[PDB]
């Protein structure tokens, strides 16, 4: 037969072969050194999980949604090779994440190399397309039906979304549902977010409100607006609030927690004063450094979280500047928190600004001077984004459901409106002068760049 | 005003200043890289837990043991300073587990340096002096009324035990009971246990039908032949049995998994491979090796996991034998599971004869002569180790070893010649047939 996995969120999972033969590969067992949180592990204890289970149960949920519609409507025309391709496309979304997931792609790379525009999903698609290369998959491929050329582009668009009018090359529009199972654009909604909704609250202690498996059993494809989409039962929208309050109490109480992110900019500095001399061998023993190795597969395979361990048990003296943070989040000796605002009614702050903040920080004009004289070197700015590429907008309005009496066509027609971004500024001084100065600069800052007033 | 932990088994959990200044801590840190059921990782993925989280829920459990006792007996006269010592011993119980827990003593320092003996418990009260003494915790201790001379040597005997009569010096015998609750050498049944079986069984998807808190509750010291032990209430025996079940539960089905123990081994050969070239740097530059990381704490503070990714990530050519192990783990390539025996007799084999143990399989001599001859490095064996509980009535408040032979070649002529090997084998050594 095939491979069972013994999942404590889903339970028993099978495994195709063909998912068996992507799995086993050093790019996809590079998961099981990425911690799935990172810097919250630190906090929450049970926090342990990395992106190996997650991806797992990612590509389980993404065969049991598709499976579940080609079993509940055959007009569909939803064939095993789609399914499969799905499977893949889920079990590879996160092939790209980088040391303590989030961090990577979303403060270190800004600040090492703000020149470049990386997300974790670009690199998503170079390690799928290493992977199936360094593996000789294509031939696994074909065994079992499925067509490389076409398929790989189907699960590569999966991942990242069309490569630059239908704009998808890899499935033709009377299939446009498939294209919103692994990572749904329109809303957010998919299963990947399902998956650490369930996972993160079993790991932290949080309760889950929402039941998946519900949702799979009365989700259909409808037409809407001559576009086929996946839309969910009326009878499910009280799950559906239920899913929306447990992302909200994941982001209040974990996502955003004061201790762990501040651990986050720690180990970023860390790794910002160790990228000059870490050296990661790629392909053709080129060496490539912690910031370059994006550009190498064969060097990112390399990649994961023992660097922090490395650092950490390193005896060169060019590395002592970096070691010396990493001995300091095990005291407990953590930057100060200064204060928190938010950018409310105004331009979000991107990735490419973020290396001249504390610059700019440091440069306010407080009116009461003080014998501290502050530098851009002892000010971290921390950006905390509950979605970096979004808008402000109610999911709601782009959710469709379906009637009884009306399985084809949808419906014309309490929730926690919740904040985007979120600006902490902490500290690497521990004397109250400098800490007190500190915040007279931080609330003289936030008048300036026309921020809410910090409140303490 | 004390530190609050967020637990996904025992919820909200405080935490004594005391014992956060142990925790933090790069003797006590070193927990967090040190996975607590090793090569079990590679067949659940869920069992991704380390040992830090594993530490802090025995910490918890042993304090709230002995507050439930003293506040449901004043009698006992436990201070608060008798509260603290508890704690911060199940919180060190496990400072001397090595990278992949219990693989590391179990099978590697055996296979490595079979003349030495080691145990992890006896190398977590060394860690404990070293953490003690590096971190200047003894004025912390005694600002919070612990005195030290008494209360170092209660928690280190209440964890590898004492050092015809009471032969403890932390405690006299009025406080007999305190010593029970960390680790039990009498029955087995401790704190430390409670916490990984409900904490593996939340990982692995395995029930758990244990309830520990229900149990803490109702739970009482009373006599037993002129001595003070544990007790429980006569009725709450069902919570002990379905202790028992999901005990033979997580053995059967965990910890003595096939795939499992076979990449523990794996793990093993590769790390037997490296010791020769790998450099752990110890007390004032000096360095040692993975099997002699053990005689230098400061060293040992250095080994964990991270060990496994340094032979990996390696570009070192004397290395390279050593990473083609660690290679085919990903690859899945696994060693052929041969046969499975135990012994006859009450004897159990120890470590000390580990390495001795492939070499006797190959040095069987099969009856039927067959086409392959295999050697002793194509074999690996490994050894898996695995009613008397006080009670009190509700009126009157008082009064063994299994072998598992793996070969490294996994065509069909080797694994054929490697069954009648051990076949043969268990034969000679009077061991149960193996069965087909
Ligand atoms: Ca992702
Ligand atoms: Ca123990
Ligand atoms: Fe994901
Ligand atoms: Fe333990």
């Amino acid at each position: 037969t095939m491979k069972v996995i013994n999942d404590p969120i889903h339970g028993h999972i099978e495994l195709h072969p063909l998912l068996v033969r992507i799995i086993d590969t050093p790019q996809f067992q590079r998961l099981r050194y990425i911690k799935q949180l990172g810097g919250g592990y630190y906090v929450f204890p049970g926090a342990s999980h990395n992106r190996f289970e997650h991806s797992l149960g990612v590509g389980y949920l993404a065969g049991c949604l598709v499976h579940a519609l080609g079993e509940k409507q055959p007009e569909l025309q939803i064939s095993e090779r789609d399914v499969l391709c799905v499977q893949i496309a889920g079990l590879c979304h996160d092939l790209g994440h980088g040391p303590f997931s989030h961090m990577f792609d979303g403060r270190f790379i800004p600040l090492a190399r703000p020149e470049v525009k990386w997300t974790h999903e670009q690199g998503s698609v170079m390690m799928f397309e290493h992977l199936i290369n360094s593996n000789g998959i294509k031939p696994v491929m074909e065994q079992y039906g499925l067509i490389p050329e076409e398929d790989i582009c189907f699960i590569k668009e999966q991942i990242v979304g069309p490569l630059e009018l239908w704009p998808y090359k890899g499935r033709p529009e009377n299939k446009s549902f498939l294209y919103e199972i692994v990572s749904n654009k329109r809303n957010g909604i998919d299963v990947d977010k399902w998956d650490y909704f369930a996972r993160d609250c079993h790991h932290l202690g949080i309760q889950n409100n929402f039941d998946y498996k519900r949702f799979i059993k009365f989700a259909r494809v409808c037409e809407v607006d001559n576009e086929l989409r996946i839309c969910a039962r009326d009878k499910e929208v009280g799950n559906l609030y239920d899913m929306f309050h447990t992302r909200n109490s994941l982001h209040r109480r974990a996502y955003q927690h004061k201790v762990g992110n501040i651990i986050d900019t720690m180990i970023t500095d860390a790794f910002l004063k160790a990228d000059d001399y870490i050296e990661i061998t790629g392909a053709g023993g080129k060496k490539y450094r912690i910031s370059t190795a994006i550009d190498d597969m064969e060097a990112y395979t390399k990649l994961t979280d023992n660097i922090f361990l490395e650092i950490l048990y390193s005896t060169d003296p060019k590395l002592k500047d970096a070691r010396e943070i990493l001995k300091q989040i095990e005291y407990r000796n953590l930057f100060k928190y200064v204060g928190e605002t938010q950018p409310t009614g105004q331009i979000k702050i991107k990735r490419e600004d973020y290396e001249s903040l504390p610059k700019e920080v440091a440069s306010a004009k407080p009116k009461v001077l003080l014998d501290v004289k502050l530098k851009a070197e002892d000010f971290i700015v921390d950006v905390i984004n509950m979605d970096y590429g979004m808008q402000e907008k109610n999911p709601i309005d782009h959710v469709s459901f379906y009637c009884k009496t009306a399985p084809n066509r949808a419906i014309r027609i309490l929730p926690e409106k919740f904040a985007e971004q979120l600006i902490r500024v902490y500290c690497k001084k521990v004397d109250r002068k400098s800490l007190y100065a500190a915040r007279q600069y931080f609330v003289q800052w936030c008048a300036d760049r026309n921020f809410t007033k910090p409140q303490d």
